[PDB]
């Protein structure tokens, strides 16, 4: 660790950097002018005199009710500059193996209780108030003298982040309100689509791209009454992409047909679509609570399920021709002998809509992935906590239930005005764990741009690679005798191998799935509480008469009809 | 490296680590260093190469 | 073109013409940032 | 288990029989007239009066050292006419699993101190003297009136348990000597061997097949001096059989050849021939001790090694045709596109053997079974005992080895006389183990006769199912990740569905073999002895003149010919 010290020269090539010190200096000259200035206290806590692994600054405010004070903190690490964390050795099943770990790997409880102890010391002591973790986040791109605009986007997300958990905590007590579908009476909502694959994609915070195959936005219509003026107000997006997974039916096992919405499926069918939400931000409301979550959720649910609008995105990825994200795949799938997936660029979309109709399922599943630290990880947390319906504590006559469930529940129930609970039984599922923990990243693409490493999915496998990769993909993805270090070593092995080792990774995500029994109810929840949506950009005459059918008398009552007309007992 | 072997000298085969070659083998696997450096060190001297 | 084999078949293929063993080698500049080091090297080639 | 008292009938269908009267009676009557009247003491055990799971009879004997008393005892448990044992259910890495057991499963250590506390109470007290179990045999057929010989038999196995035990632990102070090789100093020893596969298999002391594909015999060669007559008499013989291990070579890792005796093979060679012991009996000799099973295995390999005599059992396998023992289905393994077996009975042995030496490996792997009950279980069960070398107890300078195998290499020393020891370093492996438990038990044969269950192996499969049993077979007997409860249950489903489910199952055995170094170092040092082998039965002009090429000069000394006649340093 001192090999300088003891080995030393002059001049040095490597003197490093003070981002703590250019960050804090930027959001501090930002802050000098507004009316601001005193509502906000930074706080520097560095490895030199704190067992921290990374310097981080820490923004606080405060909030004072009776005679206590309250305060609320935002911890940003900074890594910029510093080499990448290594292998860790761990215990198998048949032996050692060597497991990947990330930035937030090393942000433990013993972290926590030095970012407090810094935090007290900063206000005062412990009787001048009571200090609260509020959010995290790691900032990996550098900071100089020139970056004021991402200051300003960190003050702001970190400003959102303290005033939600003090309305959280003490709103009855302060009188403040939150969002609910009451406020959207006197309007009409609205929504649009738009299917693009092709090109850039869309950016977090710090500006890491972010897969964005579908995109959703809610909106609100307005009309003036006199002057006849027409405008819309955009309110909040929702970004995500289709994928599949392998779920075959067996017929064998002398089991009933498989039945999709009470309608039976073709002995071929073998795929489940499935979607995978990534991101959820507003666009011109200042504030972002679980309610404003609640409500991009039924947006989204509203419109992708509008005409089957979902298996637009695959038809059209089917237009590009040969490429990783090629539908054509599938006919390896149908029929053995085939062995070079098709070409569907030049067929209508009915045919690849009966195509498409010969392989899979005709349903969706509903999914979410979860970052472990971000930008809004302190609100989307509550979905794993909702996942343990039950603590075990020994109950007089009923079990008693979690407060994390409790949470997710009274969400759903506010937002709709009280109808959830009309709809739903209390402590039925919500939430289901898939078990699956999955990277986060980006590579270089041969267009020029920086692209998410979550493009390599099961169709990227069908299309790039060999039977045997595709094999082994699924089965870290589906199989129960594994542990949770073993699939990520799987899938880690495998990207590594596809991308030549050019890549890099910068945290992890958890992904989660809904019930739809659950999201059928609150979908009719949302309607009994008188909210309508009017979706604007779906897509899809026809010969014959359809009434005539359902017109058919088919069979009467029989009682109409004439009816007609030893050894045992031996002893 | 073009390096072909000859049988027809009356020679013992070629023996890498104690083992023949295939008779078609002729050409030797080569590596050459082009540059070394330091990385976090300030001071590079012969023992640090 | 052996784009379409798998890395056993190319192993394979690589036995049947190289030897299974490595040279070591070394550039050493005439001058340079470091040619002051790296002129040990030719100067313990003459033994006697 | 008292539904029958609850629910009673005045006649019965099921009366039951006594086994332990009748067996007492029968070894009663046997020893009435001899003179060895008060030398025995039978004890009866039965579940009406003691913890033990079924009836059984203990014959006890003593020796008298100063003024103590020391006794022994054999047991006979008898099991004909109960229900067989359930299936228990264990826990594994997915799930559960159930596991089959057999009879030897429910002899635990309240088993053994029930039958010490009825053994002390036969002889009077702890007082009277000191007692010791010196074997174990379960007994699987029922015991008649009629039934004189068995008794007789199992008598005789009995006494020689015991008086072999009272040698061991005393015959230093008892003067008793034992079995070496200096006894055969001045005569002449010889061996033969027998191929023979079809028909009645050999039988062990109860009545049940034993596999016995090479049998091997150990004899002595008499002349008289004067009368010239011939005699012999036969001393010891060995039973077994050759299998198969799959093994193939990586030269891709960029390794060296394999080299057996120093020679390389060719590339398609991946199968390793095994030879497994299945049985050792005296012939002659009224006692068996471990020094003379050391002589049969001296024995035993030296005749199979004399000219590759072991792969006569193959060659003579091949001579029947298509069956289940055909080594034509190798040629599947070579070749990939042929999909039968091939037929080798019009092929010359020379044919035949250049046909093996493409597939096989030129050398012999000695195995052994070693059953956990049975007549000479208690000889036996020092091989698993040699196991560990080392007990780590802690050690002043060097560390302490442990008893058993202190015990297997002071045999090894004393049958050769002391050589053994001047020939092999102390602290060397002797056995390994495999880690295989493999069941014992017999089925119907098509020809008319029980044969013995172990006739299940890797040529079986090859020959009678499809290559996916074949992989699944060779895996349980290889894989290093699986336990060994899981192991058996692979096994005893194979077998379950080749079989029908018509088999029956009466023990188990465990599967060891012996270190290479140490068996060479011992031929060497029973040759260092005086002692010579002549096999009498081993089969197999030829051209040419074979001292011509030793005598060619290669090469020659180089000595005897005339030897022929800036930047850098600038600063």
């Amino acid at each position: 660790r001192t090999i300088n010290r003891t080995l030393s020269r002059r001049i040095s090539r490597n003197t490093g950097s003070e981002q703590v010190l250019n960050l804090r200096r930027l959001m501090e000259k930002y802050l000098e002018d507004t009316r601001f200035k005193d509502d906000f206290i930074f706080v520097a806590v560095d490895p030199n005199q704190y067992s921290v692994p990374y310097p981080t600054l820490v923004v606080m405010s405060g909030a004072k009710v009776g005679d206590h004070n309250h305060f609320f903190g935002y911890v940003l690490p900074l890594v910029a500059g510093l080499a990448p964390l290594p292998r860790r050795e761990e215990q198998g099943p048949h032996g050692n193996i060597l497991v990947p770990r990330t930035w937030v790997d090393n942000l433990n409880g013993t972290f926590i209780n030095e970012v407090m102890a810094a935090m007290y010391a900063a206000i005062g002591g412990k009787s001048n108030g009571t200090a609260r973790i509020a959010g995290l986040a790691v900032v990996t791109n550098e900071i100089t003298a020139e970056s004021a605009h991402l200051a300003t986007t960190l003050l702001s997300a970190a400003d959102n982040a303290i005033q939600t958990a003090i309305e959280i905590r003490l709103g009855d007590k302060l009188g403040l309100p939150q969002f609910n579908l009451g406020m959207m009476a006197s309007d009409q909502p609205i929504s649009s689509v738009q299917y693009n694959t092709s090109g850039m994609q869309d950016s977090d915070i710090v500006g890491n791209p972010v897969r964005s195959d579908i995109t959703v936005t809610i909106s609100n219509r307005i009309r003036q009454a006199m002057s006849d003026y027409d405008s819309q107000q955009r309110l909040v997006a929702t970004t995500g992409y289709i994928d599949l997974t392998y779920s075959p039916q067996n017929p064998t096992f002398n089991q009933g047909p498989v039945l999709v919405n009470g309608y039976p499926v073709p002995p071929t069918v073998q795929y489940q679509p499935r979607y995978v939400m990534t991101s959820a931000y507003p666009l011109e409301l200042d504030a972002f609570t679980p309610n404003t979550f609640v409500l991009g959720l039924i947006g989204t649910i509203a419109t992708l399920n509008s005409g089957m609008a979902w298996a637009q995105s695959l038809i059209s990825n089917a237009a590009r021709g040969i490429g990783p994200h090629n539908p054509g795949a599938l006919a390896m799938v149908l029929d053995p002998e085939v062995t070079a997936p098709l070409d569907l660029s030049t067929q209508t979309n009915e045919q690849i809509y009966k195509f498409l109709q010969q392989v899979l399922y005709p349903s969706l599943l509903i999914s979410i992935d979860v970052p472990e630290e971000g930008e809004y990880s302190w609100l989307l947390r509550m979905i794993p906590a909702a996942e343990k319906i039950y603590t075990g504590k020994v109950e007089g006559e009923v079990r008693e239930i979690s407060e994390g469930y409790k949470a997710l529940y009274r969400a759903f129930d506010d937002v709709t005005l009280g109808c959830f609970s009309k709809k739903y039984q209390y402590g039925l599922p919500l939430v289901y764990a898939t078990g699956n923990r999955i990277p986060l990243g980006h590579y270089n693409h041969q267009d020029g741009h920086r692209h998410d490493i979550r493009d390599m999915d099961d169709l990227y496998m069908m299309n790039i690679t060999n039977p045997d990769t595709v094999e082994a993909w699924e089965d870290s993805f589906d199989r129960t005798d594994m542990t949770m270090s073993q699939r990520v070593v799987a899938r880690h092995e495998i990207i590594d191998r596809v991308l030549s080792g050019s890549w890099e990774q910068t945290g992890w995500a958890m992904r989660y799935d809904f019930d739809p029994l659950a999201l059928q109810a609150l979908i009719e929840a949302a309607a009994d509480a008188g909210f309508t949506i009017r979706p604007e950009n779906i897509q899809h005459a026809v010969r014959g008469n359809m009434a005539a059918r359902a017109r058919g008398l088919g069979n009467i009552s029989g009682n109409i009809y004439a009816r007609s007309d030893g050894a045992f007992n031996l002893f």
